[PDB]
């Protein structure tokens, strides 16, 4: 048999870390930090009503395992004597005697941790003396698979076989205490990461080259540029397809999406390495999708992009729920197996699921990932529509509170998704219609009694970007683009005063047609393969080599210096993307009263108006009489100027185009793009740092921090086509012209715009982070993530600003 | 034979006054005043080289006339002896002894200026004993006929025939001492005349009556009136004479005035009583009136009216000159006679004139006033131009230093008499053309280079009067006023481009015939005989007894309250006395370029052009181009408005007429004066004193001060009857319509000013002063001018102030 156990109990709990300083209340550190109160955090497990069951569990492990299990083959063991002195003042020791005794009539060996070698007689009751004095047991780190400091205890000084072996460890690797920590993790951080990572001959220094950098340097511009001409060509891919659609054919974001869906794996494959069978499953898992494919066949096939994208995250605590997907995908062949093992894991997976407050709400979602083997992921999304939109909701107001800079941004998307039925475009719908009842539409989110005056997103957006920059033309705005029905449609009101459903009446069909248009245009006239082809990035000198210089803990670029030439050639941008905008405001014929409401009936004129007819034309003072003949013929020249059968579409075209609308050809390029701009990658002594995911990952990358990108935007003509007034019939023509004054104006304004909001020597500063990927996704920067000094904790608190683990002191 | 005489020498000088305290330093004094300085002042004349040659002289005069001429048929007269002794302290005495020794056989009487009855036998020696003990010599006047202070001696206490005669008078009215004043005149100034003149039974008390004040009073406001109507009338039938001349027909300043001579009669004998046949005949003075008649018919005729005239005149000195006129004129029967002592007087006339500076320029003057009997006065007033220039403009210069109020009528007179060709008026020239280039023609009165530039007189006129009160207009002023032909002729500048005489070009003519049409409506039109006819000055109350309470040096009115009612009826100021001032305006048709400076190329309207160019337009600032096409129509519908046919005379007419001037009846009525005004001569216990002359005059008046003369210019009406536009080809119609704009301002205006200007109820208070003359030219108030009491000497100065006989102290 064995020797005799008391408390062989393990069960055991966890810990967990204080704030401390001024730190954020989300503590995640890494190892070290509590460098010294580590120890002291042992103690406490270690002088507690859990320590000596975990301790004796401990020790029958150690001599099951490590004792007799190469051996009661032959040799039986027995502990005749054992004791412990585990006391209040938290020294703990032992005094133990085993006794072999051998039935067989042989002659056998003992196998024991030490270099023993004693040679045993048959039926002969060998001696085994384990002791250890009174002393402090000392504390080590395991890495627990969720990588948590899984604290663990070691004998200082203990005599083995009558002699002492210092630093002993009893069975490290796994100690039945559990005494984890669920804020503390193994490794370093960020910054003590930089200690053992880079160097003379360390792994950075070592494992980055002169040419890698220069290939990698160049691949970043190369890769933005080729992102940004699949994303311009993506839209105008698709948008061609939503603008081509019959009226009444319903055609969905996602019926689309599959028309483009290559399209996005090389837009996915040049963002992220292995990232391009991911998203084309993706937007193929729908109910509108050509060809169906499960969320099982999503998943199990691109795990390791999942793994990525997963662990690119802001959030630590999804590393948890990390720490099983490998667990979770042993020994799977196909979706069916994965399928299957995760019904059998359901078990365990739900009630945690339900049992966390932060996922108690998504518990419905996973359900039926556990239910049904035919999961879509959109159709979940379109399904789910309430839980989606409140995390929704809930990231939009955190990233609203975080970035303040693109406020208008996150307000708008907040007004998007505060409906559930926004959800709908990820399902049976019609895009180029569910676009324009979400963003061009009054909105009635409210039921006390009616808040319908919410008016639409596109109205809020301007009213939020033009606050104040325009006030006189605001009337304007108010007449002729807060008050359109193709912009503002006034949900709830066409079946008010009609009932008859008149064809003007119904907008939702006009807007949704103006929205089609201008989707034809900007898919086959602007954004398309013709008209993007000619952008070209071209290598200028893309020669010199990238000299690295290591000196101790640095690693910095002797000269970067790279220059991209983006030749824009002829990029017509024709009558449509701003023709078919112009189509957008209505075409009311009443241009006399909104222009003289504007001029003459505002606040500022009619002041003048009221003080020149009290009193006032110096000089003159008596002629009190002439006052109303005068600002009488002055507004009427200008009211009887403008056209009786023209609208704010002739006039912003006129405004705009010169040339009448009826009169201008759509083919026509209004904005023609030529010359080249400059991109100027440089720097000189840049540093060259480790850059790691959002959590803890085995793929490394590399950053080159303070890259001067100078945007160097000269060199570029952005020149109006139709530069003069070529208009028969402007719409305020006569002697007080004042179309062809407008587009003079415009015209000016432009040529301005492009001189400063344009091209101006763009300088700016950044960090080049690449996480190059080797030909079968074997990313030449990966680290052992193996020994607790390579496990880089990215989201981790440093120790530098101050923490320490007691109650705010 | 008579008494011995040694000293009878009797010639001798006058004195003169000197200045004292702060008075004038002209000092005109009269009697009193220096009371107790006469005797002071005669001793120094007592007691000088001068003296015992007079007292001797007047001894001797009193010895014969006195003493032996009612005697010496039968009575010779010696003297044994006879001494004076007239010592160095001023202290005179006499003794003399006088023998009467008859030669007759017969028994006579001695007549001697005393109650002396002594009877003496022939061939007897009468004695006679004039005694007097050494005494000082009293100082009593006498009245020169210069009326100035003779100062005469007198002996206190002497005895003749053994009696002491107090208070001894040597032969009184009548000294050979010669010494008299040349500052100090004879009676009572302006004040202690005000002692024993008024009072409870004194001379104007007694002398004015209450019937005599109301109608005196009811009279000065009829007489006002006439007066006003006379004058009127008078400019209005010259007028239409010098109107309806011929062109080229010259009608001299006073061939017209024959034609109204009576008119002039009835003015000025109503002015002041008497003075009609002066006026009338001075204006047939002239070798341009119908009948002449000399100087000496001019002045014998009217003899005292002329006295009464120059005694009317300010200056002190006249009156020296006015001693001899009653002297000049006994025993005259007729002008020829008049002539004739006048020539017998010239060879002392004419030297006392040439040695007084004063008069030394007016030698020639006065010279052929004894040269010619055929004297005329305008004759002599064309013909000695450049004296009479001088005191002219002499005596304007003094009154404009005077009379700083009518500043710009003395300034108008005085530019015009600065040439001596505006003397030629009074003569053989051309009225309706002297006036025209003496008032509206340029000047060029200077001989360095050149200061033609000087303008006409209505330009430098208006200038003065529109000085600062219009800003903007007056760059019309200077196109369209400053710079007429009609107005400002341009001397010399008429044959210097042209120099062939066109019939533009002449612009004596052209304007001469404007001057004249307006001559011939204010003649027969506006101040015609039936238009003035229609203002009736009606009695309202005129019932009232002006009642006088006299209290010791008083004289008050009791209540005086009369009030008359001046009713204007229908005075139809015809189309005509304004049309024709407009036609004096230039007829050039450009309009559009003077109303485009005048409005739009200014001082203010520019800056304000600048400005809205550069930046401004309020709530819009970024569209800077559409101000060159904003303030460009602005001005062009102005511009555009003004009719290319019209001038400034039309434009005018537009103002004032209304409707078009071509169809504008000159037989309209422009203004229409109706109702009536109300004049409130009232008072409570107004002073009544006496009134006198400039000069010494026993012609004397009466004033009441304080008179409250209200002109209640109320309940009349000035009305418009052209108070609505009527134009058919308006200069600025269209929809800017600026000249009924115009209109209207003109009619408001108009409105604003006969409110404010006209009918406000005028509140004025003065001196009523009366001269009022009886039948025959027995006035009333008529001083016996005789003794040294009541002679009242107006120009003096009253000792009250403080005048004292010594230089300066």
């Amino acid at each position: 048999q064995p020797a005799a156990a008391t408390r062989i109990t393990v069960e055991n709990g966890t810990d967990k870390l204080v704030n401390y300083k001024s730190s954020p209340q989300q503590l995640f550190l890494a190892k070290n930090a509590l460098k010294d109160k580590l120890q002291g955090e042992f103690d406490k497990f270690l002088s507690d009503a859990k320590a000596f069951p975990a301790l004796t569990a401990d020790l029958q492990e150690w001599v099951d395992q490590q004792l007799f299990n190469p051996n009661q083959s032959f040799f039986d063991l027995s502990a005749p004597r054992s004791n412990f002195t585990l006391s209040s003042d938290k020294k703990a020791s032992l005094d133990f005697i085993f006794r072999f005794t051998n039935f067989t009539e042989s002659v056998q060996l003992l196998k024991l941790p030490e270099g023993v070698s004693v040679v045993v007689d048959s039926k002969q009751s060998f001696d085994y003396y384990v002791n250890a004095s009174a002393q402090k047991l000392l504390v080590l780190p395991l890495s627990l698979p969720d990588y948590t400091l899984g604290l663990n205890y070691m004998f200082d000084h203990i005599t083995l076989n009558g002699k002492v072996v210092n630093k002993f460890s009893f069975n490290p690797f796994k100690t039945n205490l559990n005494l984890a920590f669920s804020n503390v993790y193994n490794g370093v951080d960020v910054f003590e990461a930089q200690k053992n990572l880079v160097g003379k001959g360390k792994y950075l220094n070592t494992h980055v080259k002169a040419e890698d950098v220069k290939k990698d340097v160049n691949a970043n511009i190369k890769n933005q540029f080729d992102i940004a001409k699949i994303i311009a060509e993506l839209m105008g891919k698709a948008l061609k397809e939503f603008g081509n659609q019959q009226e009444g054919q319903p055609l969905s974001f996602l019926k689309v999406m599959d028309k483009v869906k290559e399209d996005f794996e090389k837009l996915f494959n040049l963002v992220r390495p292995g990232l391009g069978k991911f998203v084309k499953d993706l937007i193929q898992s729908s109910s509108q999708a050509e060809n169906k494919i499960t969320v099982y066949k999503l998943i199990f096939d691109n795990k390791k992009t999942i793994l990525n994208l997963l662990k690119e995250l802001s959030i630590p605590e999804l590393n948890s729920s990390l720490g099983l997907v490998d667990v979770l995908f042993d020994g799977i062949t196909d979706s069916d197996g994965l399928y299957e093992r995760l019904q059998s894991f359901k078990d365990l997976i739900v009630p945690a699921v339900k049992t966390n407050e932060k996922t108690a709400a998504l518990s419905p979602l996973i359900e039926e990932l556990l239910t049904q083997k035919d999961t879509y992921v959109f159709d979940l999304i379109q399904k789910h529509k309430g839980i989606l939109t409140n995390l929704l909701k809930n990231f939009l107001a955190d990233f609203q509170k975080s970035t303040p800079f693109m406020a208008d941004q996150v307000a708008i998307f907040t007004e998007l998704f505060d409906n559930e039925g926004a959800f709908d475009l990820f399902g049976e719908a019609d895009f180029v219609d569910k676009i324009a009842e979400l963003f061009l539409t009054k909105r009635t989110v409210k039921n006390g009694e009616k808040i319908e005056t919410k008016d639409s997103l596109l109205v809020t957006s301007l009213k939020s970007l033009l606050g104040e920059k325009v006030a006189a033309l605001g009337d304007l705005l108010d007449s002729y683009i807060f008050k359109n029905e193709l912009l503002n449609r006034s949900v709830e009101v066409a079946k008010a005063e009609a009932k008859d459903t008149k064809g003007a009446t119904d907008y939702k069909k006009e807007q949704a047609k103006a929205l089609k248009k201008l989707f034809k245009h900007i898919g086959e006239n602007t954004l398309s393969k013709t008209n993007l082809d000619k952008i070209t990035l071209k290598e200028v000198k893309n020669t010199e080599n990238v000299e690295l210089e290591e000196t101790e803990t640095t690693l910095k670029v002797k000269k970067l210096d790279v220059e991209y030439k983006v030749e824009l050639g002829n990029f017509e941008i024709k009558n449509g993307l701003i023709k078919a905008m112009l189509e957008f405001l209505p075409d009311t014929k009443d241009l006399e009263t909104t222009l003289d409401k504007l001029l003459f009936k505002g606040e500022s004129y009619k002041a003048m108006k009221d003080k020149y007819i009290k009193e006032g034309f110096p000089g003159y003072g008596w002629a009190k009489g002439v006052v109303p003949g005068a600002f009488e013929s002055i507004e009427n020249t200008f009211k009887s100027a403008i056209d009786k059968t023209k609208s704010i579409r002739d006039l912003f075209g006129d405004m705009l185009f010169g040339n009448d609308l009826s009169s201008v050809k759509e083919t026509d390029s209004f904005i023609t793009l030529g010359g080249s701009f400059d991109i100027k990658y440089g720097g000189e002594n840049l540093n060259v740092l480790p850059a790691y995911y959002s959590l803890i990952n085995s793929e490394i990358g590399y950053q080159i921090i303070g890259v001067d990108t100078t945007i160097d935007a000269t060199k570029v003509k952005v020149e109006l086509k139709n530069k003069e007034y070529k208009g028969k019939s402007p719409a305020i023509n006569g002697q007080v012209k004042l179309s062809q004054s407008f587009f003079n104006v415009w015209t000016n304004m432009f040529d301005s715009i492009t001189k400063q909001i344009f091209q101006k020597k763009y300088e700016f500063k950044d960090n080049i982070q690449v996480f190059a990927r080797n030909e079968d996704n074997t990313s030449r920067l990966e680290l052992d993530i193996s020994d607790p000094e390579q496990r880089v904790i990215p989201f981790a608190f440093v120790d530098g600003f101050g923490i320490q683990l007691k109650a705010v002191d």
